[PDB]
């Protein structure tokens, strides 16, 4: 349920799909973000403690996660298709999307 | 967290939506439609008891969710911003990834 | 190239899938229908003739366009995978969109 | 028309996001860079002309521009709400596509 540890499965599963030999790793991998992505959005970052839920930052903060399960279902589709190296490529792009809200709120 | 209440919250929010006169109303309803899809997807359906989580029929059940959330995410851009009817007309357009999985799994 | 043209296009290609026999057909009407999408969001529609290129119904009127191209995408995916049944029901879903847009501007 | 050309429109536009002053700068540059990916997803690149236009990296490719004009949509968003700073950052989390369809194909 903790921001922390939704973190920690986000990074240990991203590795996971970096270095996967079958396409049911990937899956499974995918999945488990996706569980952490949702539970997520709803949590308030230390740095944002002091501001509304309705604040122009907190919107944005939530915008993040939405763009993240966006990417994570467009690489399921090429996962459960059998096409690793594709899932695996689009999975790279998901840290783009890491980085932009690390740069702002972290 | 219930796939039946999670169903009803769902289904009350979107006629709220219907009703609504001010975009803080649909900002509010998007929200709670959001948290209530990420909390059914996990969710096994009567129809699927028997299958496994990692199955083919599972997957393509949790496909109408991530569909889903996209649509609300899209529709929450229109209610931040204060266009009301147009948040309106979006809202509608969730009816149909509603009726396609019940048609296949209900 | 001008507006009713491409909603010919868009019409007959949905025929066409509707009453497919294999993948290959499914993915041929795709792609066209991606064509017309493309070409037909920079027209101006004769209803919004005294409005402005930027203007909240013309920023709206192409937002049905991205909808469209986006939902045109996801079922190539499934076209793609060799899955012909799931790719024919995700395109019968794109009926949603083509009411949305005629029920304000046609 | 050609590729070459519909590139170098995504290079001058993107610039123009990035020292942009007003929404109508941003709008004109984002809609502009639509109507480029639109006329480039069906060119065949000179590193895979040797290949089947039904091959993976056919698919790859032009899947890339599906990519980018969801992205250009998502910050279509912003914009047409008067909000530069973040339109300008969702226009910045476009480079991740470019990048990675240059580091495969060009
Ligand atoms: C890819 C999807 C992501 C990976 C991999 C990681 N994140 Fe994040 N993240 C975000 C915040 C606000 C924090 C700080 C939370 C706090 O300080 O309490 C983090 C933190 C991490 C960490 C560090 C965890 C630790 O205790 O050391 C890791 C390893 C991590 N994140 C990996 C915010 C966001 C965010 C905003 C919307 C996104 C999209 C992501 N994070 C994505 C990823
Ligand atoms: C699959 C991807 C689904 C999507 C998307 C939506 N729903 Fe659903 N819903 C689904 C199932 C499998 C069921 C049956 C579960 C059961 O055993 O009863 C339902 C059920 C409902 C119900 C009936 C609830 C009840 O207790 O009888 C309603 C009112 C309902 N669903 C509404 C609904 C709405 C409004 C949705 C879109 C906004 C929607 N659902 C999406 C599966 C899926
Ligand atoms: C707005 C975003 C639209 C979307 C999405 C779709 N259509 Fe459309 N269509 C639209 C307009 C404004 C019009 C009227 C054009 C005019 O100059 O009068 C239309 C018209 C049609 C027609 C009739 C064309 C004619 O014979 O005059 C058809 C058959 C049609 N549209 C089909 C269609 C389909 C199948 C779509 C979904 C894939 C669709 N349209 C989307 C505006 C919009
Ligand atoms: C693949 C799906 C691509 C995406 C997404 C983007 N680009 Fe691209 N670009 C791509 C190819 C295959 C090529 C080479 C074409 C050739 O004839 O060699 C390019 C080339 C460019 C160039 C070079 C222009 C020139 O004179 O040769 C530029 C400046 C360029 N691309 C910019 C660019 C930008 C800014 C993008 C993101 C918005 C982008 N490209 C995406 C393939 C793909
Ligand atoms: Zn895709
Ligand atoms: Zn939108
Ligand atoms: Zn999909
Ligand atoms: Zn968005």
């Amino acid at each position: 349920a903790d921001l922390e540890d939704n973190m920690e499965t986000l990074n240990d599963n991203l590795k996971v799909i970096e270095k996967a030999d079958n396409a049911a790793q990937v899956k499974d991998a995918l999945t488990k973000m996706a569980a952490a992505a949702c539970d997520a959005w709803s949590a308030t970052p230390p740095k944002l403690e002091d501001k509304s839920p309705d604040s122009p930052e907190m919107h944005d903060f939530r915008h993040g996660f939405w763009i993240l399960i966006g990417q994570i279902h467009d690489a399921l589709h090429l996962a459960n298709c059998g096409k690793v190296k594709e899932a695996q490529a689009a999975a790279e792009q998901l840290k783009c999307t890491c980085n932009a809200c690390h740069q702002k709120y972290r």
